[PDB]
């Protein structure tokens, strides 16, 4: 709780120069295609350019905390928009170059960006979902649920029920979600390339996913500023903004990337549409 | 570099409520809506401003750097950058005055001839001869009105300068003649994300007042000129403005990704006004 373990915070950015960054989005690009089953895993970073701050970078909410000062927010849980990256991802998962997603964010910008939540897995809660302790029915409400550490937030079942609705916010000592978990790790098993955006890959087990996909000889590809606990496992590493390599990215693949209707919740992934044909790699 | 690093104010969401409903009464009520823009509407978009908590100028007084969640070029523009082309595009904003040099008000679409940059756009070059200008897609890599190293190519060979702007620098003639025009002839100026501390495009606002129109500031932290205000909003300029939006009947239309637009387009139809009081 206050002496838990948060990891080392405030590690220095690394930058890849323009040449060598356009060069890793297009290595990207040919391991999209080349593979049958991509997982992404998100963490903080994927929100950042949305006004929301991350854990462990420069001034993010534990990195502040050691000093002394206070993490900032350019905007509130409910104004936040989806980034470039967000939005991208929705994309991706409907012309089926993406089979699933493990986010540790609590953000709730996922669901809200329509992504589909039988493709979605996350891992440490979401802020604007509570569960009813007796029949575990989830609401997808409009504001952020006021408590966090699964306690009684106030409200009551009204499926078919009045049971006690509670926070989907892990506390410290909090096992993950056994569904969430199982789908995450299955997912990571299965896939052939797993991609990780914004995570400094520290928790556990959030952050031993990606490992997962590297049995069997599946490829790994960390997106970061900064360097990430797993590194060193990585078959890519892009050292850049997000939102950057992920429109390059896009760019690459010859998809645009939607407008955002407004917060939208999409139970269940759609037919996939289509998609471009793929280059010759080789 | 002024006072920095003030204690934010939030409204309560009742106050914030009444307060955006007293904002939407003004725009319907009004002839001639300037909106002045500061640093305050780009941090949304992981941009840092100069004087809050964490801005470019706090941070170098106690000894730490502004952070950038995006490159400039990478930047998308915010809800509120949108809501600016909408109300623009339904005639219910005559001009923007803009401090910021982001570039994301030209990128956003917003109409060059309607909008004024007061310190300068990142993206923009200008002939030292010609005075044509020209918008790029990367940022022109100078500050300070220097030589970029390109030429003029109009039907001319001129030295390329940056719109940047040094402390020194006079601003331009052009941009704050028609800043000052605007800005003395409307009945309704509205301040999102400045804290108006800068001579003279923060007392752009005050001439609204000459001849009695109102002035609105929108803003986190206190401004140069909060005694002014017939209204101060003390919320996230997006959350404003998408419920101000709302109000206005108007939907915040998509970004089709950078787009220069160099002259505002004929007014589009906009909802019915409500009867107020
Ligand atoms: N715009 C950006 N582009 C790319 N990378 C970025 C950007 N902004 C930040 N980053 C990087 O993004 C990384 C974010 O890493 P961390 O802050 O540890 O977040 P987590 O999601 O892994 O935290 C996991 C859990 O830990 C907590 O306890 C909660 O329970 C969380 O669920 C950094 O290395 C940044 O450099
Ligand atoms: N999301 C937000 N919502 C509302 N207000 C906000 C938000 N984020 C920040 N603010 C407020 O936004 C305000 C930003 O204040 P300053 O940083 O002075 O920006 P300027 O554009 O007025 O500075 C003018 C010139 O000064 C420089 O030298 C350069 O030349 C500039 O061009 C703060 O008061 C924040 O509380
Ligand atoms: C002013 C504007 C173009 N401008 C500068 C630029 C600021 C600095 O290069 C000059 C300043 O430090 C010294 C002086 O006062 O002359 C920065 C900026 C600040 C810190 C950073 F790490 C990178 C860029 C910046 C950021 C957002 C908007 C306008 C900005
Ligand atoms: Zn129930
Ligand atoms: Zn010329």
């Amino acid at each position: 709780p206050f002496t838990a373990d948060k990891g080392k915070c405030g590690l220095p950015e690394i930058f890849d120069p323009p040449e060598e960054l356009e060069r890793k989005v297009w290595e990207l690009a040919r391991l999209v295609w080349q593979s049958s089953s991509v997982v992404f895993h998100t963490g903080a970073g994927i929100s950042t350019a949305s006004g929301i701050p991350d854990f462990r970078g420069p001034h993010g909410v534990w990195t502040m905390e050691e000093r002394g000062l206070a993490p900032k927010f350019d905007t509130t849980f409910e104004s936040a928009r989806p980034t470039q990256t967000h939005m991208a991802l929705v994309q991706l998962e409907r012309v089926g170059l993406l089979r699933f997603l493990v986010s540790q964010n609590v953000d709730g910008l996922h669901v809200r960006s329509g992504f589909p939540r039988d493709k979605l897995a996350e891992l440490h809660g979401n802020m604007f979902v509570e569960e009813c302790a007796k029949c575990k029915t989830q609401y997808v409400r409009d504001t952020v649920v006021g408590t966090m550490g699964l306690k009684a937030t106030g409200r009551l079942c009204t499926v078919a029920c009045r049971g006690e609705l509670r926070d989907t916010i892990l506390d410290w000592e909090d096992s993950l979600p056994d569904r969430d978990l199982a789908l995450a790790d299955e997912a990571s098993r299965n896939a052939d390339l797993s991609i990780t955006l914004g995570t400094s890959l520290q928790i556990r087990p959030s952050g031993n996913l990606p490992l997962a996909t590297k049995r069997r000889g599946g490829r790994l590809v960390i997106v970061n500023l900064q360097p990430t606990k797993h590194d060193r496992h990585a078959d890519l590493r892009i050292h850049g903004y997000v939102d950057e390599v992920m429109t390059r990215l896009m760019k690459h693949l010859g998809l645009e990337i939607p407008a955002w209707d407004g917060p939208r919740v999409l139970e269940r992934a759609l037919p996939p549409l289509p998609r471009p044909p793929t280059p010759k790699l080789e």
